[PDB]
């Protein structure tokens, strides 16, 4: 369970970062 969750969070970390990056200049 934990092994998968760590992977989920790592991916979300990247995805939220990308979103924060795209709305950053708006």
């Amino acid at each position: 369970e934990v092994y998968k969750l760590d992977a989920n969070v790592k991916r979300l970390e990247k995805e939220v970062g990308k979103l924060e990056g795209e709305v950053a200049r708006l």
